[PDB]
């Protein structure tokens, strides 16, 4: 809600503008009295030790702007950090964590560390925010048998969120999820950002992630766009493609499925995301349901 | 950048009136030191009953630039959500026995009512966080006898100094999760008791309604307890039961532990300024005899 | 401290098009030099005739970080004030004959001018700085001739730099102070050229009320004056009269320190944002030429 | 008008606060609804020299809490220095500084600089000030042979102070006069504070100095009181009291005379005066009518 541009948000928002047309492009968004929520924006768990800074700048200057989004980050990186300091080597099945006991506890551990890490990086800047740790995500067990301590996510309690918002604060999320009784159960960052969309109906759908987008591994070339309808079966069967790509891009066609099709996702890197929300970049991968 | 408006100055010179007080508020009001001001414990009841109240005093802590840690129960409300879906309250030596159901509407209940009280104090301009999981880690109490309940083993306290680090009063609940993300509930006195016991603040106050503790053979509030001389026969007492007991066990052992300068003090609301600002208490004080 | 509002920005948008004008704005937004953005000479009719859009308009460089240096004149409530009194005004080659009871007159309409401007700027949340002395020093410029007038001969910076540096335009009037206090008359477009040529300011702008200079012998008004190749005929021109005269020697005289670089505007207040934000002029542009 | 207690304002308020008497004594000023103006202060010029950061100090505390002083300051001591170091030895008569051309131009001068160095102090603490350094004492000629260019100050223009204070800044004013036709005279700053005083009718009249108020040269003690009515006459034939102490009492004497009785001067060190004008210190040299 609240537009307040400090010295850094002037310079952030004109750095990069040359033409009318990008001009005419932020005014339009500054003039909108669009209620839609404007963002959610899912964050590589790599970004927040990696990138902290460039993350929290980018944040910042939507929140300065009045254009709040809705931050969801993963931890997967530092949490194989902890294990292996331990002696213990990270397990998967088709992208996803296998979670026993011990290991949730290290989840859980690593995921508060980094969800405060960006709240403060936020803080520091004079951004209000606040760390949304439980209470959003009740699931049930994907599949104790193969996965253990993971969640199927069945609802989004949205308060939460929407409190923050209302009271001037990025919402800070991680993607636990907790049974009605309080066990938490550990989820993919991509599929619980993609709940949060569904549920929210964002102007804006964003994938952070190191490499900038999908890149086709037998060409080594960034994939601008894809086509669900048309490229999802057959990409599917490209055997380039690894298990978190297949995960993600799996969530993302789900999500599609049950949005409208007016809307996409952008998968893209957080140095190409200004321009990419305002001034209809072709950076990263857009995929959309398309036909 | 700090200011106070007239009105907060004026407020705030209306509660000092000694060198002593001055003292005490300007060693605050400045953060030399990891030393923290005070512990607050709020009845819930006092949410659903007295919030304005309960947020204005809170609010003006805030405006003088003192950050206490504040950490709140919901046992009423989860008494009346049970009650309305015709399941009764279950309870033993004055703890909630607490199966599966139970827990998601203690989950709940503490949710709701912590978003509560951080939106009214939000409302009046001061800036709150949410901290509802992340800081008491736990074990089962006694899984065959309670069910979900905790015995709080340690407490993190990196959320909270972050919050009032960044200038955010740390709204707390009691619940707590044992290594492997099992959450239990734990009662809100036992729950402050911990906070106290590793923050050591200056002041220790426990909101209730009633304004302390009576005496049930007489019917007299308690103005001070002597915890060396009178505990032992204290808990003989009969109509010592329930709740009572729990909160003068946990305060009796938490006092065990910390300097004999300490005492805390179980209040209403509308004498939380004095007693944070004075030493002149009210209602009930408690201290090691 | 700073923040700009959404109109603020929205307004900031509007003013920009291009590259060069981004980092133009960059440039005076984030300086930590004693570079000047603008030096802007007001017109006096226009605090009588027009206050509200002038002081807007000012308001609007403040809320987005600059930090022009305006000087006003207030000739012609001056020239009203003694046409009360029954007193003719009385000029010669576009300056004031300036006697003891006129200076007088002077001194009070530019005090309250300067304070209507200032209180003007301060209540649309800009903070504003009277500075009615102590930049100016002066001697006489022809004493049997115009009386108490003055010839400059220093500007004194301090004042006007430790208003901006205070985040404070500074508000200034064209009197000048003899070394031993004689207050002396001088006219509003030559001390404004004085603040051009010592601080030497990306933009000089002179607000009128015509928005440029008028062709006397045509209707027309004149968008480009040349003056390398054009201000010796103009000048020999009959129509230059007056006010005008002055205004377009000081202006040359100017331009003779100055860069090739440097040009001065002569426009009205409408156009002030276009003329300090973009390279295409308004009203009437004046340069030496290539 | 404006009140706003920042750290350092609840600092120096509760400082020095030890009873319940001082507390109510605070309360009394802060809820008060009067229009009078609460303080004309004047400053010895040497303060601005050598005491500057304490002198920006208390005036940026009665800011803060929305008590606005109209500070007149003098620059005697620094126009004696530049004079010294240019051979000239300094001519006074009276208390009464003999100004030619010459020395004219390094009081204006050496006025101009004091002033700036005030304001901006004040300004650095985040105090709103405003120089106004002409326009407000309009003067005939006090003594032309004898004095020279020396102003007899016959009114004061009150709308440059009132318009400063009303725009959230304190006024800091020079001395200086101007006669109708513009040449400036040169004004004592004890003579200019009482014409001040005179018209504005404040709450607090205050002197600052560096001695801390009057000393009695004979006994060589400071003077708390004075009671004028009884006392003025004897005291003006005393030989301690001569040069600027003489004109001081003699001004004041004039401004109690049309004052009423309940006014009062007081005459200080800037390290005394938060005690002295909020909580009956006693501190320096107070000057009444008396009987
Ligand atoms: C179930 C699962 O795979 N969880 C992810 C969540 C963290 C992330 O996505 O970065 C994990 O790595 O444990
Ligand atoms: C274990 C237990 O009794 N917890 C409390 C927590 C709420 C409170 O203390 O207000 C309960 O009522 O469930
Ligand atoms: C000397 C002289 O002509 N002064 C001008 C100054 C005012 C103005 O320029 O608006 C005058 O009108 O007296
Ligand atoms: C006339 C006169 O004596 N003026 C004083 C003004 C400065 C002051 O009072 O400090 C002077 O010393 O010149
Ligand atoms: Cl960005
Ligand atoms: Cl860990
Ligand atoms: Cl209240
Ligand atoms: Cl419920
Ligand atoms: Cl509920
Ligand atoms: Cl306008
Ligand atoms: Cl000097
Ligand atoms: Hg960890
Ligand atoms: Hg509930
Ligand atoms: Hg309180
Ligand atoms: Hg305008
Ligand atoms: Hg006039
Ligand atoms: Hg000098
Ligand atoms: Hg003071």
């Amino acid at each position: 809600n609240g537009f307040s541009a400090t010295r850094s948000t002037v310079i952030q928002l004109l750095n990069n503008i040359s033409t009318k047309r990008e001009v005419e492009q932020y005014l339009k968004y500054f003039t909108s009295v669009s209620q839609q929520q404007f963002a959610v924006i899912k964050v590589g768990g790599a970004i927040i030790s990696d990138n902290l800074h460039e993350l929290a700048s980018c944040l910042a200057f939507l929140y300065h702007v009045g254009l709040y989004p809705i931050v969801l980050h993963g931890t997967g990186p530092q949490v194989n950090g902890r294990l292996e300091a331990q002696g213990i080597e990270p397990d998967y099945i088709d992208g996803i964590r296998i979670t026993d006991e011990h290991t949730m506890a290290v989840v859980r551990k690593c995921f508060l560390e980094q969800n405060l890490k960006l709240v403060t990086a936020l803080e520091q800047l004079g951004v209000r925010a606040r760390p949304i740790t439980s209470g959003v995500f009740t699931a049930d067990y994907l599949d104790k048998d193969k996965y253990k301590l993971v969640g199927n996510i069945k609802s989004v309690t949205k308060e939460p969120i929407e409190a923050s918002i209302k009271a001037g604060a990025l919402p800070i999320l991680t993607s636990l999820a907790e049974t009605a009784s309080g066990q938490m159960l550990n989820v993919n960052a991509d599929v619980a950002a993609g709940e949060l969309a569904r549920v929210f109906e964002p102007l804006k759908i964003v994938y952070l992630n190191e490499k900038g987008g999908i890149i086709n591994g037998s060409t080594g070339e960034k994939i601008s766009m894809i086509n669900l309808d048309e490229e999802y079966d057959d990409l599917m069967k490209q055997s380039w493609v690894k298990y978190g790509t297949k995960l993600k891009i799996r969530e993302i066609k789900e999500l599609l499925d049950y949005l409208p099709r007016s809307s996409s996702v952008a998968i893209i890197n957080v140095q190409d995301l200004q321009k990419e929300l305002f001034t209809d970049s072709g950076a990263g991968t857009m995929i959309r349901r398309g036909y």
